[PDB]
DNA sequence: ATCAGACTGCCGGCAGTCTATA
DNA sequence: TTATAGACTGCCGGCAGTCTGA
DNA sequence: ATCAGACTGCCGGCAGTCTATA
DNA sequence: TTATAGACTGCCGGCAGTCTGA
């Protein structure tokens, strides 16, 4: 409404600008790979409808860098899309469809937060 | 970039930044009834450079706002808002001589004007 | 053995220090009172036999002061004696055995332990 | 005063409890060092003069465990004798007298309180 | 369903009164 | 008995959260 | 100018070795 | 002489931020 008008003058904490920056990074690691991002918005688009896995390369230690500060990839995506305030990657259990979910230690790895589920520690 | 924005629009929002809306909904509520507040309010953000006058609400006896639950003091919540998001006490506030009705003042109405507020070390 | 020797040499932490102060405090409130030491002591002595109410007056603030720092009598003692990990005074459960407990309001306050029992707190 | 009757009465938290276990271990293990025990007590006895290292083998990470805690030797025993809010070996400097201070990664190491200064940072 | 005004709780600091001690 | 030093009760402040009634 | 892969620091737990003491 | 009790070194893990180099 009249609201909406006063939230484009709302500033942003230093989290969102660094969730920003940690999404613009992610698009720029997924147009090398062919399709991958209309899975992941229809994977963030529709909760219900199962989607293929999306992927990205995976770091020795599995800490991606983005804007100075490291942290882990599915962690971060699904912070920025479905819990934001999820602690730590103990929070997180891969889902039986995700193909390359975060403990295989593989090559890739999926980031799609609709492959994971939260779970109390 | 674009495609970014048509992700980042997928994105959530903190529970701070939920309430965050959630006060600013309460205030141009308040801030409705008074006509001629609201587009100088607007004016106020939308024009660093020129000062703008005073935009007032009731103060209660302690002073305090209580916006889905959690009370706040209305100035520090809509300087918080709108001009520093770290901003975590009143004493790193200071008003400014041009406030006709500062927070420190105990009078009877309180100007959410963030930019009559200037902001210490405290 | 020889290490009685060395830790007569050890240093004291600020509380174990706050801690021989409060208790200084205490006896001289307390000799004031003829014998309430040795009640006292006895109590402190074994654990088994109940021991009489020692009591101290009760401030309107029911705060007492040792070097500054304000506590709740009973709590300070009870940490001394018995359980130095104490946090508040809700960790306390007085006793229907003891006569004089904190949550009576009367002008006077039994500060013996024994006379109280741990419990977990809300 | 007549309270000394009483405050032995008083229990000891879980640190002072460990002090004396660790004092204790420093000398069942610094006793089979002829003359130690003696020069330390005197080191401890007299501020003013000095008196020469108390040593005790320096492990290849240089923490001591004792009752189920790692800790500092050097930093350990000044805490216990001399500053017992000392809270890490930053804090802690050796004296040029020192034969045998922490930084020098020898094979025993000086654990002396009164061979160690207190400072900033 | 939500908020303003009340309350109590908790926690400090402070000043006038209080206790030693020479 | 007297003067000067440190004590603490009591009072005050701020802070923050709960609750009934508007 | 920014990130990956390294390193060290800090801090715990763990297991095999050591030491009393019967 | 042997076995069983408790101890600790050394090693190990995860964690986190720095730095050089791609
Ligand atoms: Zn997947
Ligand atoms: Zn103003
Ligand atoms: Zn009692
Ligand atoms: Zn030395």
């Amino acid at each position: 409404p009249a609201v909406k008008r006063l939230l484009g003058w709302k500033q942003g904490d230093e989290e969102e600008k660094w969730a920003e920056k940690a999404v613009d990074a992610l698009v720029k690691k997924l147009k090398k790979k062919k399709g991958a991002m209309e899975e992941l918005e229809k994977a963030l688009s529709s909760p219900g409808q199962p989607s293929k896995c999306v992927t990205i390369p995976r770091s020795l230690d599995g800490r991606l860098q983005v804007s100075h500060r490291k942290g882990l990839p599915h962690v971060i995506y699904c912070r920025v899309w479905r819990w934001p305030d999820l602690q730590s990657h103990h929070e997180l259990k891969p889902l039986d469809i995700c193909e390359f979910p975060f403990g295989s230690k593989q090559k890739e790895v999926c980031i799609n937060p609709y492959h994971y589920k939260r779970v109390e520690s």
